[PDB]
């Protein structure tokens, strides 16, 4: 799948309001992921024993490990698809090392789209909604494919 330089330019145009705030962006997707899907959590033996969303606020771990998940995402979305060479390094980790399941890429991706959602009403309307979603499951396509060569089902 190719998004085309339309779809691309309504992604970035809401990355760029994200990048004004990283930290707290990357807080709110990682609350919203364990609070929808609590399984989620289990994966991170760091923050498995977080009780509660007051908890899960304070930690300046959780706020770290959001900042590090936004900016590699990030750097991923502004190749505009030509992310070959930053897709390897995260598929190998997250297939051999963490084992984390193609369903819960999904889960985040839904993280992502509900959290720019309630912040940026005026620049994630219907158009740069599909434009973001085609963006993020040509993103879980693409890793889906490398967990398959590196010998993880996902
Ligand atoms: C857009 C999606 C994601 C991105 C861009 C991302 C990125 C990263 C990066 C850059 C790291 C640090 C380096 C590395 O180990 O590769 C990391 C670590 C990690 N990731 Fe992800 N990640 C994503 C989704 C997820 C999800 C959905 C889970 C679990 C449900 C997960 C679980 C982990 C774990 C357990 C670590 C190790 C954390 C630690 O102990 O410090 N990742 N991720």
């Amino acid at each position: 799948m190719v998004l085309s330089e339309g779809e691309w330019q309504l992604v970035l145009h809401v990355w760029a309001k994200v990048e004004a705030d990283v930290a707290g962006h990357g807080q709110d997707i990682l609350i919203r992921l364990f609070k929808s899907h609590p399984e989620t959590l289990e994966k991170f033996d760091r923050f498995k024993h977080l009780k509660t969303e007051a908890e899960m606020k304070a930690s300046e771990d959780l706020k770290k490990h959001g900042v590090t998940v936004l900016t590699a995402l990030g750097a991923i979305l502004k190749k505009k698809g030509h992310h070959e060479a930053e897709l390897k390094p995260l598929a190998q980790s997250h297939a051999t090392k963490h084992k984390i399941p193609i369903k819960y890429l999904e889960f985040i991706s839904e993280a992502i789209i509900h959290v720019l959602h309630s912040r940026h009403p005026g620049n994630f309307g219907a158009d740069a909604q599909g434009a973001m979603n085609k963006a993020l499951e040509l993103f879980r396509k693409d890793i889906a494919a490398k967990y398959k060569e590196l010998g993880y089902q996902g």
